[PDB]
């Protein structure tokens, strides 16, 4: 439909779940006629450490590093390590993004926080002020596939877990809100690895299928209230 | 009265607030006696990707790679990276960790994410049965000590980023209550970026006055309540 799409997917193996999820995602994207793109983070060895490294030129204090402050003034001189401003170009021409991860430690993965710490920098996705509702990814979709090893019941609000909510706030709110996506319902496929081969199917099946009519759901309204109630 | 303490520290600049933070803990610690021991992962270039060189010989099943059942195994086998393993002797030893770290996207930077990735694997940390109050680090005490770039204000329910306990969460839940920690109370030193000196030097002070007691502290109670209620 002329639609762009950026996959950040990290997991180590092909044949894993979240393998599985990511070419499915593919298959349907491709079939639909959607152009797309897969930065698979373990494959491409991402570099996910915050460091001096990330800056080529001239540093603006170079007797005490603030990398924030750093990496905000060398997006604007261009002198970011390329591995940055690469993933910057898939994600300035995608209109969706979704990311797809197994949940570690009700968060995504290091490689994928790296992603996040390093690729939406200051002047790029947002500015100081010019974020939330204001962010500079404004017009753009983000989407959370995720896998857990937590059962559903496990993920509620009197389960030993807390709800599912809870733990997207970070990443919805605090992280993808803040550069200003709007975001699309999370997709979360519950314990897998405990799943029948029928569920395991049928999870897989679910995304497939919510996938051929993503381009008509609304984004939620990423607030407090959303994820935590009442 | 010997207690020894654990500080996993990240953040690149020995000249910064959290610099000056991890190296008042040092100070105080030191200074009452405790055995004192610090992470410096930027300085040790920590490795934060979960992957197969984090099992040292065989694989226990060569042809599809499952980093949780692989280093499970491997963590029972004696044959999980040295790199790991050193970090897990410094936390079977401690009484405390102390995380020190800026707020990276609601969450820890990417380095750190890492450490607790990869150190905190199953037969060490937590197991069947062994989690949430039983999990294996049970005995222990686990504190956050954070900076954010954003004002306390904006840290509040109706602000605009929400309550700072909203994005403890999965730290202080989903990660250290799930290994058996119990949790002191965070230190969180809101937006010393455009503090004033004073202000800077009180938080300081407050910490170092806060260390000064921190052994006659009641933990918080980890729980969907404390972090979401009223
Ligand atoms: C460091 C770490 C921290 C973690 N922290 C948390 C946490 O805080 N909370 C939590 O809930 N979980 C946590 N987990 C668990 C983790 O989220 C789950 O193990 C992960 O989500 C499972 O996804 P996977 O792709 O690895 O599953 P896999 O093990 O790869 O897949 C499960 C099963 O599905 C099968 N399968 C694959 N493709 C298909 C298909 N096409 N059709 C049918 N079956 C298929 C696979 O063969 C396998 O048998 C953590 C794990 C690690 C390693
Ligand atoms: C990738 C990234 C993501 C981020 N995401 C978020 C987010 O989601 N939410 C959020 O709120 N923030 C976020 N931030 C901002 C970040 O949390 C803050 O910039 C960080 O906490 C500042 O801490 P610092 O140690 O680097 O401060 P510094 O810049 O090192 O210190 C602030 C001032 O204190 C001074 N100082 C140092 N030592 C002392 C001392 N002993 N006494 C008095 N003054 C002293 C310093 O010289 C400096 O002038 C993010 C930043 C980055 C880079
Ligand atoms: C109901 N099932 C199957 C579950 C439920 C919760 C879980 C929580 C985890 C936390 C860390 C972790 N690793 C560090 C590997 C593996 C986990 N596996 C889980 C599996
Ligand atoms: C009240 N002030 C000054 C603030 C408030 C919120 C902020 C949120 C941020 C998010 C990411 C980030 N980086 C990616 C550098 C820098 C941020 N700086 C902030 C500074
Ligand atoms: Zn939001
Ligand atoms: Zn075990
Ligand atoms: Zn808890």
């Amino acid at each position: 439909a002329g639609k762009k799409v950026l996959i950040v997917y990290a997991h180590q193996e092909p044949k894993s779940f979240n393998g599985s999820l990511k070419n499915v995602a593919v298959d349907e994207l491709s079939r639909q006629g959607c152009t797309v793109t897969v930065s698979d983070l373990y494959a491409m060895n991402f570099e996910p450490r915050a460091t001096d490294k990330d800056i080529t030129g001239t540093l603006s204090n170079p007797e005490v590093f603030n990398y924030g402050v750093e990496t905000h003034e060398a997006y604007k001189q261009r002198s970011l390590a390329s591995d940055i401003t690469d993933e910057q170009k898939k994600v300035r021409e995608a209109d969706l993004v979704i990311f797809q991860f197994p949940l570690y430690w009700f968060s995504v993965p290091a490689i994928l926080k790296g992603w996040m710490d390093r690729v939406l920098c200051q002047g790029f996705a947002f500015d100081i002020p010019g974020f939330y509702d204001s962010g500079l990814l404004q017009g753009k979709l983000a989407l959370l596939s995720v896998t857990t090893g937590g059962t559903a019941e496990m993920y509620t609000k009197t389960g030993v877990n807390g709800d599912s909510r809870y733990f997207l706030w970070p990443l919805q709110h605090g992280t993808l809100h803040f550069c200003g996506f709007k975001v699309l319902a999370p997709q979360i496929s519950f314990a897998p690895e405990i799943a029948s081969e029928e569920e395991r199917k049928g999870m897989v099946a679910a995304w497939s299928q919510r996938l051929q009519t993503i381009w008509k759901e609304e984004p939620i309204p990423c607030t407090a209230h959303w994820h935590f109630g009442q």
